[PDB]
């Protein structure tokens, strides 16, 4: 491990601000008055008579739908494209089409005049991150060293979490704006893209893709650069036999159902999923929405996204110390266990303050420990399926098959976001404090398969994965000899 390699992986991770940004800030947006009366007069002109709501609760309208699910239509429809760019033109290439894509979604929105600039902003701002996050987690996991790869994957999810943060707190000081704060709060999007490209054009690519576009001796010292050593003969050779088999395979979408594979297709699949049917993007709504509800300041609800933001990173740092230490199996069983207890407390918790004869005991006490039942679960959520979501499918795939299994990844978790975010949209509106109990029987599942399914993946090579798929009882029955690279 050298200081180039870490400066590489840390300018590589800032791609995560991109979707963090627009996580965080979009919320804030939402609320802001000024803003509604300009795009949708239609939503404002029901929050003129409601006073006691949020704005994104009435996005429940068809085509209001439409305008929200863009932004994922867009990145699930990138990330595709973005397979194909990475593994043809390489890693950097994609990441740089993410960062430029962001940035004219950025500028368009902070300088839209009208409905349709908002949502060609969208949209672009979604293909900035159906690139930025295909690329970027293959981009760190087939830089880092093996010994610490996951702790510099996880780099990204913490730029995800700075993201969200930093949002928050711009929406709060924009929101004391008297003109143009929603025009700020989109606009400051484009400072992180363009970090991302600027920096894209200093980052090397992968000797792993460089290596399977040909470039050979450029790969070999690329190598011998990063690992600072001239003895890389050893996992070259991991290289070489690694693009021997991926440089057979053209189209990796024609054999990404062969039996070699499944195992990685599976959890390409399932933890994209799985990480949203925890329920994080409604949970973490439930406070701000509860606290405004409840009378309680209007900045009482955006100060609770910055209490919860700055736990959801700081959290962050656990995985980053634990996952190359201990492992991934240990962070996703006591994150879950966590998580799940959490939500059994605040479902209950809630159930009880605010039912047994009547409803309606409005409470400060009462509404604090709501949010730190809900803290302690973003904790368990932001050091396991946080950035455990970003790191394993990157490292459980084939070379010939990874860029297509981030983008499997990618659209699979841009699918569900959106849509168990817009299906709990009611219920979380309308304190229908049961999705604290029906998310408490996900992340149980989701616990058991993972306890069950997934082995350790860390210290391994990235492309000696495939003999802890053999290795795993269930799984082994999959892999064929001459898919174990180096042992
Ligand atoms: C109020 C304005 C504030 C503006 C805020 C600007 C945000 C700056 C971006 C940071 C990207 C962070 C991602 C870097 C994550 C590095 C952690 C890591 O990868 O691990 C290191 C490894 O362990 C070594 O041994
Ligand atoms: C490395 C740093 C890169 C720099 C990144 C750029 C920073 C982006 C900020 C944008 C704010 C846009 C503010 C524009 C607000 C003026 C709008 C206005 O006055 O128009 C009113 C409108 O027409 C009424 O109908
Ligand atoms: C080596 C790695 C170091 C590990 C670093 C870990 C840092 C994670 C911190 C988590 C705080 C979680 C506790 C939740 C805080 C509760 C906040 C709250 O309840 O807010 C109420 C507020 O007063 C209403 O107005
Ligand atoms: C080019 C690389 C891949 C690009 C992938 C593009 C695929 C997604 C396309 C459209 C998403 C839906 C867009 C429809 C947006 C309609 C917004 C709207 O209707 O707003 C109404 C407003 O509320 C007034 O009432
Ligand atoms: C990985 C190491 C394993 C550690 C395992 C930790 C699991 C904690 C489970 C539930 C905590 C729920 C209790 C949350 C404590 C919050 C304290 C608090 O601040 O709430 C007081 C409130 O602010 C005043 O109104
Ligand atoms: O930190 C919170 C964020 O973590 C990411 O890993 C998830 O993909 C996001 O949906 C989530 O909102």
């Amino acid at each position: 491990v050298t200081a180039f390699v870490i400066m590489t992986c840390i300018v590589a991770a800032m791609g995560g601000l991109l979707f963090g940004y627009d996580l965080g800030i979009s919320g804030g947006v939402t609320s802001m008055e000024e803003f509604l009366t300009k795009f949708f007069p239609q939503v404002e002109s029901q929050m003129k008579k409601a006073k006691h709501d949020t704005a994104y609760c009435k996005f429940d309208n068809q085509m209001l739908q439409l305008f929200t699910s863009s932004l994922y239509l867009a990145a699930l429809v990138a990330s595709f494209m973005a397979s194909v760019i990475t593994r043809k033109h390489g890693r950097k290439v994609s990441m740089f089409i993410g960062g430029l894509a962001f940035l004219i979604g950025a500028l368009f929105n902070a300088f839209a005049v009208n409905v349709s600039m908002l949502i060609i902003g969208r949209l672009l701002l979604g293909v900035g991150v159906g690139f930025a996050n295909q690329s970027t987690p293959v981009y760190l996991s087939e830089m880092a060293p093996a010994k610490i790869r996951g702790a510099l994957n996880i780099g990204f999810q913490m730029a995800i979490t700075i993201g969200i943060l930093v949002a928050n707190l711009i929406n709060y000081g924009t929101s004391k704006m008297a003109q143009h704060g929603w025009r700020v709060s989109l606009g400051l999007a484009a400072v992180p893209a363009v970090v991302m490209v600027i920096g894209s054009f200093i980052l090397p690519d992968t000797p792993n893709s460089m290596l399977e576009r040909g470039k050979n001796e450029e790969a070999k010292q690329m190598l011998k650069k990063i690992r600072g050593a001239d003895n890389v003969d050893h996992e070259f050779q991991d290289l070489i036999d690694a693009v021997e088999a991926a440089k057979k395979v053209e189209n990796p979408w024609k054999n990404i159902m062969e039996s070699k594979y499944r195992p990685a297709l599976i959890f390409c699949s399932a933890i994209p999923f799985f990480q949203q049917i925890t329920g994080i993007n409604v949970i973490m709504f439930y406070a701000p929405v509860l606290f405004k509800t409840l009378g309680f300041g209007d900045d009482a609800a955006l100060m609770s996204a910055v209490i919860t933001g700055v736990v959801n990173m700081l959290s962050t740092f656990v995985s980053i110390y634990a996952v190359d230490r201990y492992g991934r199996r240990l962070l996703f069983l006591e994150g879950g266990i966590q998580m799940f207890i959490c939500q059994l407390l605040v479902g209950s918790f809630i159930g009880a303050r605010f039912g047994t004869s009547g409803t309606g005991t409005l409470t400060p006490a009462t509404a604090d420990w709501i949010l730190a039942f809900i803290c302690v679960y973003v904790a368990g959520f932001a050091w396991s399926w946080g950035p455990l979501g970003w790191l394993v499918p990157s490292e459980i795939c084939p070379l010939e098959i990874r860029p297509a299994g981030q983008a499997i990844n990618v659209s699979v978790n841009m699918f569900f976001t959106f849509l168990i975010g817009q299906f709990f949209l009611t219920m979380l509106c309308h304190m229908k404090f049961g999705l604290f109990y029906f998310f408490a029987s996900m992340v149980a599942i989701m616990t058991v398969f993972i306890y069950f399914l997934l082995p350790e993946t860390k210290g391994v090579p990235i492309e000696e994965m495939g003999r802890v798929w053999k290795q795993h009882w269930f799984w082994k029955k999959y892999i064929p000899e001459d898919a174990i690279i180096g042992g």
